[PDB]
């Protein structure tokens, strides 16, 4: 018996107006008779559309990144100006901002905090690489990266936050992960949680998987204990996000 | 008697769909007598608003930023989907981006390189910071700066490049005359003497409705890339001052 799962669609640099839509068609009209939050992170481009036509009663936009304040930051989008466009979630911290667009534990952190402390529901991605799952210190990278998370919330704000755990590690090597390896990840995780911040936040808490999930695989990884659901990559593209939905069951 | 001057306003990181409106509104009503591309630059999130309201026939809308193709960068927005959604001018390698967000010479010059294959209109930014022009090297800065760029670009794409000129520490009309008459120099000199005759050169520091009129008068000055004063109702004064 887990808090309310979660399937998240992150598009992430993708779509047309049309492939969009269609999908989007394709959503509104899918019978969903069981308690979830469905997702869909669009880009900044495709926010409005997606709020003019995404009408399901389960699903709800978010963006995918954004900077705390308005000013001078040519080519960014801060959290007040998304919030005055009415999107009240935010995917933080995701592994291609780490590695690619500067994102330390602390940058993270403080846009995570920033998104909170404004109004939002905020997804926080985590994870390790392959460098560090192999130095025998997978635990070391993942509990520091949420630990910087944790730093500059109370206690209250943990009901606003989701965790998303992102095998970096796999990240494009073919090789995916067993559904216990997923498991003892959202463990350490949620064990990490009731530990430092207390067991209650930890039992409330929706940790959702963010490595590779498709429609086949859904099914047995949301079976695992500590699994609240998924942050989707490829797969939200395409009809089968709506399988991946279904496995939240 | 220079090349089509260019208006540009750079709202960077700013705006409220209400406030955003006000302006446009202003923009729509405005009466322009002379040939001027007037661009809006608006944050990302904002484009769709901009698209429908703005009407005026001497405005265009740009994005601040892109990255080169579709793919798993999170938080992004590449030229192909600027494109699907009629974005056809782009604003690139902006201080602000160089100085935060890890823009090199060679990444900018990547990107307007990118955007000039897709079909854009590309504001390509350069300029020294304020220590770089103190020690003397403003000339080695900005034509290493732009020759990274004209290293990924052929002769005819330049017909697509406009170039901004953002010294990134008020700039008297001769100080300004001097770079942008250096950089037109620089590329007569490498791409040919007919396309730095048609190439603008727009002036990118800080301009006001008040000291836009003196800084349009100088040879090399082709318009303006505007800051602060562009989410104000001075941008109309300053669009003028390109007469």
């Amino acid at each position: 018996s887990k808090p309310q799962p979660i399937a998240a669609a992150n598009w992430k640099c993708n779509g047309s107006q049309q492939s969009l839509s269609e999908l989007i068609d394709l959503f509104n009209s899918t019978s969903i008779n069981h308690d979830v939050q469905c997702v869909v992170a669009s880009t900044f481009v495709h926010l409005a559309m997606t709020k003019e036509r995404l009408s399901h009663p389960k699903f709800v936009i978010a963006a995918q990144n954004a900077i705390a304040k308005s000013g001078a930051f040519t080519g960014e989008v801060s959290l007040p100006i998304l919030k005055d466009f009415g999107v009240n979630w935010i995917v933080l911290g995701h592994s291609e901002r780490r590695a690619y667009y500067g994102e330390t534990n602390e940058i993270v952190a403080d846009k995570v905090a920033a998104a909170v402390a404004s109004g939002f529901m905020v997804i926080a991605c985590i994870g390790e690489t392959l460098q560090e799952r192999e130095s025998g210190r997978t635990a070391v990278v993942v509990l520091t990266q949420i630990a910087a998370i944790a730093k500059k919330l109370k206690k209250a704000d943990w009901a606003k936050v989701v965790i998303a755990y992102e095998p970096v590690w796999a990240i494009g090597t073919g090789k995916v992960l067993t559904p216990q390896q997923a498991q003892e990840a959202h463990a350490l995780i949620r064990s990490w949680v009731s530990s430092k911040i207390g067991a209650d936040v930890a039992g409330e808490l929706r940790i959702l998987y963010g490595g590779s999930v498709n429609g086949k695989n859904a099914r047995t990884l949301y079976q695992q204990r500590d699994v609240n659901g998924f942050l989707v990559g490829g797969a939200s593209l395409k009809p089968e996000f709506v399988d991946i939905i279904k496995a939240t069951q």
